[PDB]
């Protein structure tokens, strides 16, 4: 009867190592854009920042880093694009038009690659402060869902957004039979994360 | 025999004071890391040292936790810093040096007094390599150790905990060892360095 209020501490133990796993994948990306964006000879020559991206990307957590001109057509790419891509109607792009801050957007599937990701975007300013350009980092849900998984392969985790809907969970649903979760926002996207306690059991 | 489930309770209670605060200097040493990198790939070579000190100064700014930012040449000599140095600094001798030199990669060092400022501090060493993937340069961010040790501190001003590296010197402590009297600590290794921080369970009372 209080194997319970224990199981529900163990559970709240693995909620803040998964957010705080991701909280951390999330700021080390913003940090590596914003440094790369201070580094950079401006104005920035293309050719270079192919170079630049390549080299960061080559660190599976990641779908492709891109780069955006003011207009919003992908002119450095770390994957090969048959055909010209233009990222302005994306709503991370808007955002960070906008603001002219960095924006970390909900999850969606890749124009680019076909698979669910979410997506960091970093906008370059000129001396005047004008958005020039914009580098683009998108990460798989895949590996989020992996990363959880693999610290919990038993325990149930449900991911949500702000409106319910199913960001990923990892581990097996039975496993949250007749149970509440300990539940927590992640700091830089509107993500609900759910934890279930396992059974009390002996 | 109630006592024992009180302790329990802050055993539970001072790992969760270990995952938090390990958690908080990962994050400071992994997201320092990150950003060294990303400024060793981004350079435009040869490098304008001008604009590396410029680099510096603004990765440098409103950062409490830094001592320092500074880039070195081959041999060692710091050629940009945003500390104002008095005399020509050479590291060559340092340990981080001598093992990023060797390795060509990331080096995290055990805490030291600065030569350039004194205090207690470690700091994390990012050779910048060539085309040929010899070394032409290192970018090296220096951590104040009381920086993390506030940072702590404020979080958990009752409880007492100690930061040690693997011969047993002291990194930092923190907090009034009368609040472990008759504990074990319980304990954890950091991911980037081999330090391992001890945090003492309260003793129940009540």
């Amino acid at each position: 009867d209080t194997i319970a209020a224990e199981h529900k501490q163990e559970a709240s133990v693995l909620l803040n190592l998964h957010r705080n796993k991701i909280n951390y994948l999330i700021g080390e990306t913003m940090a590596r854009m914003t440094s790369l964006s201070i580094a950079i000879d401006r104005p920035v020559d293309i050719k270079k920042m192919q170079s630049i991206l390549e080299k960061t990307f080559d660190e599976p957590r990641f779908s492709g880093l891109y780069f955006l001109n003011a207009k919003g057509d992908v002119t450095a790419s770390t994957t090969e694009l048959k055909t010209k891509v233009n990222l302005a109607d994306a709503s991370f792009f808007i955002k960070a038009k906008e603001t002219k801050k960095t924006v970390i957007s909900d999850s969606y599937s890749s124009r680019i690659t076909g698979q669910p990701i979410f997506t960091i975007c970093v906008p370059v300013l000129d001396s005047k402060r004008n958005v020039t350009d914009y580098l683009v980092a998108a990460i798989q849900i895949d590996y989020l869902k992996n990363l959880i998984n693999l610290l919990s392969p038993d325990v149930y985790i449900e991911v949500v957004n702000q409106d319910g809907k199913m960001i990923f969970a990892s581990g097996q649903a039975s496993h949250a039979e007749d149970q509440k979760p300990v539940s927590g926002y992640l700091d830089d996207i509107s993500w609900n994360m759910k934890v279930y306690p396992n059974p009390v059991t002996i």
